């Protein structure tokens, strides 16, 4: 029953991205309905209910993909279609084509602020949108790999988006090349958010230690501090 659910979903998915990318004027609407599924107590029960492995497992894998470029695919068209304190300095990895989000914490807290992103459009969309949005901040967009920015023993506080599927992986990499008093936010769906999200993971205790679980029954994502 639940199956069948998220296998409707996966098809529209993939058919609202197939078809937004045709012509930019639903999707929205449809992540909204599946927000409510997911969050709905009744189809968490089913989703622990059922334990199918193999299908299950795939089900998750093909909706993480699908919601991930759908996610993506909403910033690039906002972006077109509009086109912590002071000392600190925040790090976002996965800033997006429309950062709206790094916009507020710049403009609230007046913190220096990294954004990066593996696609070479999100950067160069966010770099102009953020020349148009807060222009008087420190804020530098850029595709480059936490390995490669030169101040990144400068960074305090470092954000992963939700949907980035090795961020565990960047995690690893951020030990020996970050400060000993660098605190990390990780973005989360465990369970039946999962579908929505790329889950937690356990991380090498003589590195990262989480300080921190932030569950919310009534938000998309929960939230992981790590510290060293
Ligand atoms: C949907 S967007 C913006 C963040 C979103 N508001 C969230 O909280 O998930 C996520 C971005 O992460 C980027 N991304 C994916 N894998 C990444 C990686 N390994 N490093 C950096 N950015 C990555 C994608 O290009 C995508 O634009
Ligand atoms: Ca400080």
């Amino acid at each position: 029953e639940i199956k069948l659910i998220l296998q409707q979903y996966l098809e529209k998915f993939e058919a609202h991205y197939e078809r937004v990318l045709q012509d930019d004027q639903a999707l929205e609407t449809l992540m909204d309905d599946y927000s409510e599924f997911i969050l709905n107590p009744i189809y968490e029960q089913q989703f622990n209910a059922w334990r199918d492995v193999e299908e299950k497992a795939q089900l998750i894998k093909s909706l993480q993909y699908i919601t991930a470029q759908c996610v993506k695919q909403v910033q690039v068209i906002r972006a077109r279609r509009l086109l912590i304190t002071s000392n600190d300095k925040l790090l976002l990895v996965g800033s997006g084509a429309y950062p709206m989000t790094l916009i507020q914490v710049a403009k609230e807290t007046g913190a220096s602020v990294i954004g990066i992103d593996i696609d070479p459009q999100a950067v160069d969309l966010g770099r102009r949108i953020v020349n148009v949005l807060a222009p008087n901040e420190d804020i530098t967009i850029t595709d480059q790999k936490v390995s490669e920015l030169k101040d990144i023993k400068d960074v305090t506080h470092i954000i992963f988006s939700s949907t980035i599927p090795l961020k565990y992986s960047i995690l690893e990499e951020l030990y020996d090349l970050t400060n000993e008093n660098v605190v990390v936010a990780m973005r989360f769906g465990d369970g039946i958010k999962a579908i929505f999200n790329y889950p937690s993971q356990e991380t090498a205790e003589d590195k990262w230690q989480c300080v921190n679980k932030h569950m919310r029954p009534q938000q998309i994502f929960d939230i992981a501090l790590y510290k060293k």
